[PDB]
């Protein structure tokens, strides 16, 4: 059907906007602390602490599989990156501090992307 195609054109355009947003969020992590999943060889107990790990590469694979249905789902995964870090790492650490900075700087980017998604349907 022609209806399934136009949804696919919307999903495709959602995916392209989310891709740009992802690049902007990841630029606020120049140290690349959140680039890849936490290593289970290097933190073997990590899954006893954190039940839903998340990182930018895992968000990228999902994005390119057009597995974000909307901005909310995308934001949930972004928030996981931050919230996982701020639980696992103590306050006086480079890791916790980097999440705080990514959170604050990302909110500007997520604030405008919420408007562009409401605007462009
Ligand atoms: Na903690």
């Amino acid at each position: 059907s022609m209806e399934q195609v136009a949804m696919e054109l919307r999903l495709t355009e959602l995916t392209r906007l989310l891709r740009s947003v992802l690049d902007q969020l990841q630029d606020k992590d120049p140290a690349r602390i959140f680039a890849q999943p936490v290593s289970l060889k290097e933190v073997p107990d990590y899954l006893d602490h954190i039940k839903h790990p998340m990182d930018f590469a895992t968000m990228r694979k999902r994005l390119e599989a057009q597995g974000y249905k909307n901005l909310h789902e995308f934001e949930e995964d972004f928030d996981l990156i931050i919230d996982n870090c701020m639980k696992y790492n103590a306050r006086d650490t480079v890791f916790y501090r980097a999440a705080v900075r990514l959170r604050d700087q990302g909110g500007v980017v997520l604030r405008q992307a919420r408007r562009e998604v409401d605007s462009i349907g």
